């Protein structure tokens, strides 16, 4: 398949799911440009390189927890009951929660590496799972 998808077995129900290393995506259905545009939301912790944001002056909540509300608002992304763009307005560490999780459009080179190596393996449209970088954990989508 794609760049980093490989095959793997539901440990609840048992069927085949597709999995990527790279963007941390899973999907039940088996699935580079130059430069892309995607939007995030960031979930700090106490581990973070700055442990500070536009919600909270201190954040104190470990990386543990910050993965815990991540997972939820995947969840309720996939689900349909929250809008990405909605959670991350109201929910994302980053200054660019403002724009609704907007970072714009770039190509490599730019970034902290796990998460441009996300971005470039994601389809348009395409959401990530987790992915960690030292700024916490981020939920990435590609919108162009
Ligand atoms: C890991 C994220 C993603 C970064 C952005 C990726 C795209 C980009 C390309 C550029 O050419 C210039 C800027 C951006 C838009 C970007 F690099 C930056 O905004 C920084 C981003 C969000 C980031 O590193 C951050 O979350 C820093 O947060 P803290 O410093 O508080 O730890």
């Amino acid at each position: 398949l794609p760049p980093g998808w490989e095959k793997a077995m539901s440990r609840s129900s048992g069927r085949v799911y597709y999995f990527n290393h790279i963007t941390n995506a899973s999907q039940w259905e088996r699935p580079e440009p130059a430069r892309v545009r995607c939007s995030h939301l960031l979930v700090k912790h106490s581990q973070s390189r700055r442990p500070s944001s536009w919600r909270q002056e201190k954040i104190t909540r470990t990386k543990e927890e910050a993965l815990e509300l991540i997972n939820g608002y995947i969840q309720k992304i996939k689900s349909g009951e929250e809008d990405f763009e909605s959670l991350a307005s109201q929910f994302s560490d980053c200054s660019s929660a403002k724009a609704r999780g907007d970072l714009g459009a770039f190509s490599r080179g730019q970034m902290q590496k796990p998460f441009e190596d996300a971005s470039f393996a994601l389809r348009t449209g395409e959401m990530s799972g987790p992915v960690f970088t030292d700024s916490g954990i981020h939920i990435i989508l590609r919108t162009e």
